[PDB]
């Protein structure tokens, strides 16, 4: 078996080895990728997104989200509070302001302390989900606008025909943005590139371990955990590193700079925070692998998770004895 320790890979891929998006996916996992959740992809030298990022600052971030915290330093849930629109300008200046901006630091390690340890104390303003791409439409590998979409991949794999639409979302971060632990919806793969700024740090519970996760999540969250099944889905729980670590959960870390990608595998839980102002790209995705996992996965019905269109039809077909159930938690 490769990569049973389930370690966090980083591939480097030719520009010859860039032109086939699903060939290459399907490598990574050949090496045991998956295993961990997530891998690291650093492009060709010879590969960029786009030519400049000098002509982003007019794009609107509708509903800036304020992100308030609950609870103890390591152990916290957070909601989002929303904020009046403003310019991609308007909130880099936000970011770089003396209430916002990163503190001096020594290195990541260092600022990752300062992190876990000051986080619940401020509410930073986050730009996420934002429907839009910043790949050029020239750029042909690896372009997240471009890929072959959830419903042709069902599609080909099963047979059935299905609506619904696939598109990137964009993501932009100030110093501790955080995105709670989760996996993807229906356990789909997600990719994730960044585009420009400083970095992200991530963490990750290999997927074979996903369920050590959810029962320590379940004994910190107990209200939570009672209100809902699969309360996880919400994307408002976060639990440090030495937290995960005092209750022996499985885990690693890493930190994506501009200009690489990271994937994250079906069933990979992750969680994590931005350096400063930053600007990610993400999309979901799937390959035939994902079908079992699909067919598996959680679903929220209280009414919090609330989501996209497109995954009806996942329900509907992969799983129909819950699909009544959820189909109420969306109406
Ligand atoms: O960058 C973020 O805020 C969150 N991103 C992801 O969870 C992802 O790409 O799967
Ligand atoms: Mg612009
Ligand atoms: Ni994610
Ligand atoms: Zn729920």
């Amino acid at each position: 078996a490769q990569n049973p320790n389930c370690n966090i890979m980083i591939f480097h891929p030719t520009k010859e080895e860039f032109n086939d998006f699903d060939k290459y996916i399907a490598y990574m996992e050949s090496q045991g990728a998956h295993r961990a959740g997530l891998a690291k992809i650093i492009p060709p030298k010879e590969w960029k997104a786009r030519e400049t990022y000098d002509n982003i600052s007019e794009i609107l971030i509708a509903t800036p989200l304020q992100q308030v915290a609950s609870g103890r330093a390591g152990v916290f849930t957070q909601y989002h509070k929303k904020k009046k629109a403003m310019t991609v300008g308007e909130y880099r200046h936000l970011a770089n302001s003396k209430k916002y901006q990163t503190p001096p630091h020594q290195n990541f390690e260092d600022l990752e302390r300062k992190y876990w340890k000051n986080r619940i104390y401020n509410s930073p303003i986050y730009g996420a989900d934002i429907s839009g791409s910043l790949f050029d439409e020239n750029t042909k590998q690896w372009n997240l606008g471009h890929l072959g979409t959830i419903q042709d991949l069902l599609e080909k794999e099963c047979g059935v025909v299905i609506e619904g639409v696939n598109t990137p979302y964009l993501y932009f971060g100030m110093w501790k943005t955080t995105f709670a632990w989760h996996t993807e919806d229906m356990d789909l793969y997600s990719i994730n590139y960044l585009h420009l700024g400083e970095p992200k740090t991530w963490y990750v519970v290999p997927p074979e371990h996903g369920q050590r996760l959810e029962r320590l999540a379940r004994e910190l969250f107990p209200g939570s955990s009672r209100g809902c099944g699969a309360f996880l889905r919400h994307k408002v729980a976060l639990i440090s590193p030495t937290v995960l670590k005092e209750n022996g959960i499985p885990f690693n870390r890493i930190t994506q700079e501009a200009g690489e990608f990271m994937v994250t595998f079906p069933y990979g839980y992750h969680a994590g925070f931005n350096h400063g102002f930053n600007c990610a790209e993400a999309i979901n995705f799937a390959t035939p692998r994902w079908i079992d996992y699909g067919k598996m996965a959680s679903q929220c019905s209280c009414g919090e998770a609330r989501v996209t269109f497109s995954m009806d039809a996942f329900v509907r077909i992969l799983q129909p004895e819950r699909y009544d159930l959820w189909k109420r938690g969306q109406d």
